[PDB]
């Protein structure tokens, strides 16, 4: 069957809520109080970029821990640092985690506990636990030893005038990095996380949901632990790089006797052949090298949402991966095939031409018209999908590359002189004639072999010209780069782009029954006892359907009724 992923290895191993190792056991019970014996989780992505793919293992460790047990999971976002923070991020990451079909218990922001921080920074300084200092960055070098770690005058201020210099930086006194609150840790311990971390740094501008009330902002290494003690945090899930973190993450809790949540770090996920530089990325969209944060050759989540990826397809993915501490190493062709894969049983099956060549059917009269029903997922579950009809007649198209004016060979199984092609649900072949050149185009005239059972070699897939839909644009996407280690190129990452990752095809036609597959869509079919039978929106990205013989396909975000544009997601093979 299908093993979920939340019942073994690094999940499946995790303590039970309420159950959290305290140095003082008593702040369990006003933790106890508010978490009913429910899981407390959160999604904390700093809202300064788009999330790539390895967010959506984040997403999924955090939102699929708290709904297998029945808990609740936090969307917090990490507004710690203050910029311009474009509102596009918060809403991307909202609709990220709600395309994953993941709902949050509440959506909170870091910035919503300035106030209480702020109190805690006063009581660690009462407890004479942290300190003021003027040090510039070149100076806490030599004394972290860049060596032989010394300590500063600023550390053996008194209590009194810790608070005194502290309320002159909450009031705008001193300019941005000349004064700092550093944490009073441990200049003997060989963790250089705990090398008197700073807690506050002083900014002097305005942070977009609280304006220029705040003078002073906090760093990550104080904000991380005890926003999570506040919103109490069984299970604080993270990436193994804040390993060695968890020392000052424990430190700061037990230094100002609130409760301590469980930090516990699994492996993030790497694909092979990405770049994660966002200064990288960011140069692409800028130079035009992609058309934008969601072009579907990255793996970035609008991207590839844009792509045509189902998101159950990403999660049935992170699930047969599993979750340890060892962080993966996996080829981008294993994600394209547990695409594929999931595709080949959700999707319906049209009829597509990429390269179409008009056919003319000389021994067919104007006013033929045999009636074709043809079945949207010919297997074991037709009946489910329905059926269409196409109308075969005089007037069709086949694709260039499936008729040749010369003799066939041992590989080629088509149609040619001497070697008739079946079309698919026809009943009989049809013979080559001659080829006729009108307009520019080639024009194939065939015989309709009526009457005559032979067995043809192929079928091919074929369009009634009359009812044909004319496709302004398909997008036919490879890998962007050449190699797996584009940073690593002699010349650059820039000299290993592929300049075939997109191809654009101005003369593609599909049959008229797509427009029943959009008035259908979202069509949302389930794979039978799968747990990842994710129900999408409405959205030209979720009408997927499989091209007999070329792949699957998604109608894009730039898609209109009288101009389609098509993305393929992923080749057939
Ligand atoms: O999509 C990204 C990276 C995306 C990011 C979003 C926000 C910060 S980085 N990288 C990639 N690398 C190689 C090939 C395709 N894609
Ligand atoms: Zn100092």
């Amino acid at each position: 069957p299908e093993r979920s992923m939340f019942s073994e290895g690094f999940l499946g191993d995790l303590h039970k809520p309420g159950e959290e190792p305290q140095m003082y056991p008593e702040l369990l019970e006003e933790h106890k109080k508010f978490i009913c014996d429910k899981v407390y989780t959160r999604f904390p992505p700093e809202p300064n970029g788009f999330l790539h793919i390895g967010h959506s293992k984040a997403i999924m460790v955090n939102f699929g821990y708290a709904q297998f047990n029945k808990g609740n999971c936090y969307l917090r976002f990490d507004d710690t640092n203050p910029e311009a923070e474009e509102e596009v991020y918060f809403n991307s990451i909202k609709e990220m985690v709600s395309w994953l079909g993941y709902k949050p218990w509440k959506i909170t922001y870091s910035s919503d506990y300035f106030d209480e921080l702020y109190e805690l920074a006063i009581k660690l300084i009462k407890s004479d636990k942290a300190y003021i200092c003027h040090c510039t960055p070149e100076e806490v070098k030599a004394s972290r030893g860049l060596g032989e770690r010394v300590a500063c005058k600023h550390r053996f201020q008194t209590v009194e005038h810790n608070l005194r210099e502290f309320e002159n930086m909450k009031n705008g006194k001193y300019n941005v990095g000349e004064a700092t609150l550093r944490m009073k840790q441990d200049l003997n311990s060989p963790s250089p996380q705990m090398w008197d971390l700073v807690a506050y740094r002083v900014l002097n501008t305005p942070h977009h949901r609280t304006g220029d009330k705040w003078k002073i902002y906090p760093t990550y290494d104080f904000t991380h632990c005890l926003v999570d003690s506040f919103e109490n945090i069984t299970h604080s899930l993270c990436t193994t790089e804040f390993v060695l973190s968890r020392e000052s993450y424990e430190w700061l809790c037990d230094a100002l006797h609130v409760y301590r949540p469980a930090q516990r770090e699994y492996g993030r996920l790497n694909l092979t052949g990405t770049i994660m530089s966002k200064r990288k990325i960011a140069k692409l969209v800028n130079e035009g090298y992609v058309r934008g944060w969601d072009d579907p050759r990255l793996y970035t989540l609008e991207g590839i949402k844009r792509r045509g990826v189902p998101p159950g397809a990403i999660l049935s993915f992170i699930n047969t991966l599993g979750v340890t501490t060892s962080t993966t190493n996996i080829q981008t062709v294993r994600f394209e095939s547990a695409v594929r894969n999931y595709l080949d049983q959700t999707t319906p099956r049209l009829m597509m031409v990429l390269h179409p060549i008009e056919v003319v059917i000389d021994n067919l009269d104007e006013s033929f018209s045999l009636d074709v029903e043809i079945p949207y997922k010919p297997g074991k579950d037709e009946k489910s999908m329905g059926y269409r009809k196409l109308t075969f007649s005089k007037h069709i198209y086949i694709d260039e590359n499936d008729v040749r004016a010369e003799p066939a060979d041992k590989e080629f199984y088509r149609l040619a002189p001497g070697q008739p092609v079946g079309l698919m649900r026809v009943p009989f072949n049809i013979s080559f004639k001659s080829i006729e050149e009108k307009d520019g185009k080639k024009i194939v005239h065939v015989n309709y072999d009526e009457g005559v059972k032979a067995k043809p070699k192929t079928y091919i897939q074929w369009i009634p010209k009359d009812t044909a839909v004319h496709i302004k644009e398909v997008r036919i996407y490879n890998q962007l780069f050449k190699s797996e280690n584009p940073s690593a190129h002699p010349e650059g990452y820039l000299k290993d782009i592929n300049p075939d990752s997109e191809e654009v095809l101005r003369n593609a036609v599909v049959e008229e029954n797509l427009k029943d597959i959009v008035a259908k869509s979202p069509m949302n079919i389930e794979i039978p006892g799968s747990a990842f039978n994710i129900k999408e929106n409405k959205g030209n990205n979720t009408v997927r359907f499989q091209a007999l013989r070329e792949g699957y396909f998604c109608l894009d975000k730039d898609s209109k009724e009288d101009g389609l544009i098509l993305n393929r997601i992923v080749s057939l093979k």
